[PDB]
Parts: structure tokens; C-alpha cells; sequence
């Protein structure tokens, strides 16, 4: 047992319902309100558990050392996203619509991350290219199955996403065989090939953003995407289709508009914020929105 004190009260069921598949392994699982994965800790795999036991406690359970304590705990408050949302939400009552937001998913704090490593943020993102994040989801489940680590401890199974190191192992044909596109297949193993690569998480957002679309198959939209939700830049993906659909339904009744003026809309109503708010739009988009003929 270990504890993580909050200043204030988190929404731990609204940061579970964020996960889209939580039974599946994708490698995350909820269940029961408790979420689990391995994580690689110092070259090999630890089992860790979380769930609240209050609004403002969340309880960690693992077979890691006292001693890594301190690096567990950093990795999960980041991860997610369990920092004090008090500016956040001061902000966000500051415009009407944010406010609306905020209230419709109250208590669901700053946004955390989508991945544990980048390079998990990298393969997740590419995976996603052209498909529905569902569809996305499911062959991630199938990439951790059978590549990702596996830890048992207590009675329950851990898994991890695969490490570089599995990756190039399962190569371009373990990926197609697992449903993954030849293309996306050898990008992924193409990025797997890179050293260093959870240092781009300090670096600048215009290196890194340079960084990821010189590898070709990464476009603006997938290092923009990585930049946010991989890395916890505030960098806001306007091109992404479903982000579109909530601002427009925000603030233009429904009227769809362009990238460039949903980037405009970030400059002027987001600001340092627009990585927090992001998330909450995507619950929006997934939650009152995603007829009749
Ligand atoms: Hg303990
Ligand atoms: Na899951
Ligand atoms: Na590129």
C-alpha cells in the first residue's frame, strides 16, 4: 500500500470512463473501478494497481521496491492526470461554454496522458491513422496479447505495452499479422529503431514537432495529437475530426467548421489550458454527440 494525497476531490469513476475498452487490455484495465497495467521500471516489468479509497486519496498497490516509490508515483499522478484542477477550473468558469463543459464532466480534474512511455504515445498514434479509435483500441489489445509484457502478481494478470525491443522483434509481419496495415507496420518498426526516445518529452515543441513529421506517414495531425496527448505539450490538434465536431458544437451550433478556425478559437478561448480542455472535448464529442432518415 501506498497512498497519493490530492488537494482536491478527483471524479476517479469519470477518469475511468475516459478509457474506451477498460475491459480489454489495451494494455490498461479497469475493473471495478480499479484500473491495472505493468510498467517497465529499470529494464523489467512491475504490476501496478490504483483506486481510490476517498475523493481526495488514491490508493497504489504493486510488486515494485519502497525505494521506487517516488518514480511510481510521478508516472501516475502525470499519467492520470491527478494535479490540483483549481486554476483549471477557475478558468473554465470564465466562459460560458468551457463552464458547461466543466459541469457536464465535473470532478474530472486536469488532463492526464494517453500512454506510459512516448514511444507507446508514438505506435498508439499511428495505429489510429484513418480509423476509428475503438477499431484503434482493439488492435493495440491484440499488439499487447501478444507482445507486451504479462506480470502476475497477487492473483491477477498485469500487461504492459511492448518495449522497442519486442516491437522489432515482432517486426513488420507480427504487426500485419496482428491487423496492423504493412504501411503502419513499418513505421512503427521504423520508430522502434530510434534511441533515446522518451527525451522528447523535454524537449521544445518545435523540435519535437519537426522531430516526428520528418519520419514520412506522420503528418501534421498525428505530431500534433503526439504532442498533446503523449507528451503533455499544450499543443491543440485542430485537424482531428472528432475535436471539430465538439468545438463547432460548442460555439457554432453545430455548424462544422475548418482547422484553421478551431485553431483560432483555441488561441482566443484555450489558451494555456487548450491540453486540459482538449480532453474534455473529447469526452464530449464521444459522450454527447459521436440520424433519422
Ligand atoms: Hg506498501
Ligand atoms: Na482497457
Ligand atoms: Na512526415
Amino acid at each position: 500500500m501506498w497512498r497519493i494525497e490530492l488537494k482536491h476531490a478527483v471524479n476517479w469513476e469519470l477518469k475511468m470512463k475516459f478509457f474506451v475498452l477498460p475491459e480489454l487490455p489495451t494494455p490498461d484495465v479497469v475493473e471495478s473501478g480499479v484500473w491495472r497495467r505493468a510498467i517497465v521500471l529499470d529494464g523489467r516489468a512491475v504490476a501496478v494497481m490504483a483506486y481510490p479509497e476517498s475523493e481526495r486519496t488514491i490508493v497504489v498497490e504493486g510488486n515494485f521496491e519502497n525505494r521506487e516509490w517516488e518514480a511510481v508515483r510521478r508516472k501516475l499522478v502525470e499519467y492520470l492526470g491527478l494535479q490540483n484542477p483549481e486554476e483549471l477550473y477557475r478558468f473554465m468558469d470564465g466562459d460560458e461554454k468551457l463552464r458547461m463543459l466543466k459541469n457536464r464532466f465535473y470532478g474530472f480534474g486536469r488532463a492526464g496522458l494517453m500512454s506510459m512511455s512516448v514511444f507507446e504515445g508514438i505506435a498508439k498514434a499511428i495505429i489510429q491513422q484513418q480509423i476509428s479509435f475503438v477499431v484503434a483500441e482493439k488492435l493495440a489489445a491484440k499488439i499487447v496479447g501478444r507482445f507486451g509484457d504479462e506480470v502476475e502478481w497477487n492473483g491477477l494478470k498485469f500487461y504492459g505495452f511492448p518495449t522497442q525491443e519486442a516491437i522489432l522483434k515482432a517486426g513488420v509481419e507480427g504487426l500485419r499479422e496482428c491487423g496492423l496495415s504493412r504501411r503502419k507496420a513499418e513505421l512503427i518498426v521504423e520508430i522502434a529503431k530510434e534511441e533515446n526516445l522518451e527525451e522528447l518529452k523535454e524537449w521544445g515543441e518545435e523540435e519535437a514537432y519537426e522531430y516526428l513529421t520528418s519520419f514520412k506517414g506522420i503528418g501534421r495531425w498525428t505530431a500534433e495529437l503526439v504532442l498533446s496527448i503523449a507528451l503533455g505539450k499544450n499543443v491543440f490538434p485542430a485537424d482531428d475530426l472528432g475535436v471539430r465536431r465538439a468545438v463547432s458544437r460548442l460555439y457554432f451550433n453545430g455548424e462544422i467548421q475548418s482547422a484553421e478556425k478551431v485553431r483560432e478559437i483555441a488561441r482566443e478561448r484555450f489558451g494555456r489550458f487548450a491540453r486540459d480542455i482538449l480532453f474534455y472535448l473529447f469526452l464530449y464529442d464521444r459522450f454527447f454527440s459521436k440520424e433519422l432518415v
